[PDB]
């Protein structure tokens, strides 16, 4: 199905051998330092360590409230975590000037929330540097004559504006931001319709771990939502996600695994 | 989709609203005794009362080596569970005379591993009775020429048999028989084209529960497959399951409820 490995720059990321694995890496941060602090970055070195082992092929690491200290507290994290983890690492960050700092400082993949619309600029630095982007859906309002037509229409807006920098197709990847701009209800549409987003011959990644629209359903707070994560896991693959973002790395990793074999993928 | 509802006898079963738990029963057997001790039954009993607690709708008792004690293990267990729990009950058997016995002591539906193809009678009994009957696709062989297709072949032997006994349309409901007769490979294959058994116009129950494949896949022992057995009752439902027979009745009505709700049932 995919011609071309994900390539991000050490690392290289096969499309079609398994359903990839993004673990979501805790950000508590220190309540007595600008960012930097030892236990902060240990705990941040920790849970990757624990994420990698838990089955996760890439580290997701977001700072997110100022431009200028957002890069003080992750550029010091991504230093440690890519020194001492050999996984891929993604910035979740929207703003441009954070974003090249990241990749400085060793990130491999830029996740963006806006999907280059609120700072176009950083679509600039991702061809710059030739790095995978991660394009979510997003909007500032919840308006939609047809949710998955808009949302599709949304993200060749933000393709645009991706190529239109010189990003290649090969490192662009969509995301259809589940919990994002969505109601409760809107957010089972698009989870129902995700094969839909296939017809722009990218790479999707699913984000929905342990979001408010499983809460809805299940009527369950956010540390009981690991069975309705992994609801949306297994459809997202059989939808043909190529990624999914979790935090519960060990059991996300098995049912990606099982659906894969099932699924007939590798 | 469905224009009736499953008449168990007191408890009528929705197939529109929701996928259906089917809990299973744990057996310990007393060692010292042919049957019908106290601490059997109420470890039974207390079982039932839990996975009820826990969002099952329908409790499934199994008795397996003779026939005749077969009766002595299973009636008293069913006697106390119908009494205790406002559940209807499935009785695990491929016998005749076990499944008379069964009902007779208050068990509502019929479950063959054979589909009547071991014991052609206990469809009889279950026109007479009027319940519903569950038969699972077995053989005693793995010669497929072409598994799906033979798997509906073999399953139209059963309702050949079933209806020619005089067993309602509305009282049959198939099952793939996954871990019968069929190798890991098989079983993967099964579970990737079961939307196929949808053509015969019945019901459907799928029971992987905690089974070997899930086993090989995951290369994990039998209480570490609680994802596998997850993304196996996914895809599941996605495919149009109706009922799913599990052992852990709390994750597996979670994972379920979310399910339907993202494919707009109910
Ligand atoms: C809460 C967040 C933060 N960043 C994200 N990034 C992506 N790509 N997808 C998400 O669903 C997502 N959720
Ligand atoms: C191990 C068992 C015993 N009885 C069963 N009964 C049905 N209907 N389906 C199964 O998968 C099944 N597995």
């Amino acid at each position: 199905k995919w011609d071309y490995d994900l390539r991000c720059g050490e690392y290289t990321l096969n499309l079609n051998e398994k359903t990839l694995i993004m673990g979501i890496l805790n950000v508590t941060p220190d309540s007595f330092s600008d960012g930097g602090s030892y236990n902060e970055v240990d705990a941040a070195v920790r849970h990757a360590k624990e994420m990698r082992d838990e089955g996760a092929h890439i580290i997701d690491i977001g700072g997110e409230v100022s431009v200028e200290e957002e890069i003080k507290r992750v550029v010091p994290m991504i230093q440690a975590v890519s020194k001492e983890v050999k996984l891929p690492i993604s910035i979740d960050t929207y703003k441009a000037e954070v974003a090249k700092q990241a990749i400085e400082a060793g990130a491999h993949i830029i996740n963006d929330i806006w999907g280059a619309k609120a700072e176009p600029k950083i679509a600039e630095v991702a061809a710059h540097y030739d790095v995978p982007i991660i394009l979510m859906h997003n909007r500032d309002n919840m308006n939609y004559r047809n949710l998955m037509a808009d949302m599709i229409a949304d993200l060749y807006d933000s393709i645009k504006i991706a190529k239109d920098a010189g990003v290649r197709d090969e490192n662009i990847i969509l995301d259809p931001g589940i919990g994002f701009a969505k109601t409760p209800e809107q957010n089972l549409e698009a989870m129902r319709n995700l094969e839909q987003l296939n017809v722009l011959g990218y790479p999707v990644l699913l984000g929905t771990s342990r979001k408010s629209f499983i809460g809805h359903v299940l009527d369950l707070p956010v540390e009981e939502r690991l069975e309705g994560t992994g609801a949306t896991v297994c459809l997202g693959i059989e939808k043909g996600c190529e990624f999914v973002r979790v935090h519960d790395v060990k059991e996300m990793s098995r049912m990606a695994k099982m659906m894969d074999a099932m699924i007939g993928k590798g």
